């Protein structure tokens, strides 16, 4: 019902942060939330907003497509918990692996100097200063774009700059008030 | 030297190696010796061709991090201490020293002025990093990091222990220096 749903989920998501119990927590959440209605952009959008203060329409989009892995244009119940997994409780793996997908705006492997503009001032003249740095201070082939490998591979060794694309995750102050609503920690 | 690392290990608050691992440093010590005592220079050249450091300022830091008695000397005791902490600390140990080595003027905060040299060393650039290292970091919002501020981040986000310079060894030099030095 609500608790046989939670066992097909901890058994079958690659969600890795939650117990079972955990996830019953965010299955009635989803629920009371929709209450048979399908999340859509419009809803995922204000919960980013409300709850999570994100305020980009950009950002925000950029989140949305992230949690939909399947692109159906809907978050299912799977993709709320996975996605909730890694933007709560996230390794610092995860967090890039979604950062980068977050930021790679074409889906090509790489981000782009424009794309790097582009999500750093909706993140946020020291924008373009700042992606300068970025793909200076990372890769060994210097061709004016960074692949999976020099993003991830690089930041290990400047953390601030994880910390400005870094605002596709949500603030200390945000998870703590929904793991503390919602999951009870 | 066997006395001398009996005697070593004895008074040493070093907290990672055992006596034999001891030894081997002080046989270490004595084998990059180039005058009678370890100064900047030699220090600067560990630093470079086996940690792989090459921004002056970070090193500058770290030879005085090591050096507690401020002499200008890393004496056998804290060539023993330092390393101990920088290849093997906690993270509490680790937190202290990188503390430390970033607040440059040793009054007890890293200030917004001490946080631009550091990422210096594209202006805008640079001011926006530390808009964004206190806006994570300053808990006490003082715009300026205590030790509180600093450590309470780093607990909470440990990619943050380094966040304004490698003051630190990579893993691979860590492990290259561990071999030929201890012996994995
Ligand atoms: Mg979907
Ligand atoms: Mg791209
Ligand atoms: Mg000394
Ligand atoms: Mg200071
Ligand atoms: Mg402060």
């Amino acid at each position: 019902k609500n608790q046989k749903l939670a066992e097909e989920l901890y058994k079958t998501s690659c969600q890795k942060h939650f117990t079972k119990t955990e996830v019953e927590s965010l299955i009635i959440c989803y629920k009371n939330l929709l209450e048979g209605l399908k999340m859509d952009r419009n809803l995922f959008r204000d919960i980013l907003h409300q709850k999570f203060n994100m305020t980009e329409d950009l950002l925000m989009d950029r989140v949305f497509r992230a949690f939909d892995k399947d692109s159906d244009s809907y978050i299912s119940l799977t993709e709320w918990v996975e996605g909730l997994s890694v933007f709560l409780r996230g390794t610092l793996d995860e967090k890039m692996e979604y950062t980068f997908t977050v930021f790679d705006l074409n889906g090509d492997g790489y981000i782009s100097r424009e794309e790097m503009f582009q999500m750093l001032k909706t993140c946020l003249e020291g924008i373009k200063d700042l992606v300068e740095i970025a793909l200076k201070k990372m890769d060994h082939d210097h061709d004016s774009r960074l692949s999976k490998k020099d993003f991830k591979d690089a930041v290990l060794i400047e953390p601030l700059l994880l910390e400005a694309f870094g605002k596709c995750l949500p603030d200390e102050k945000s998870s703590e008030i929904f793991e503390y609503h919602v999951l009870g920690v």
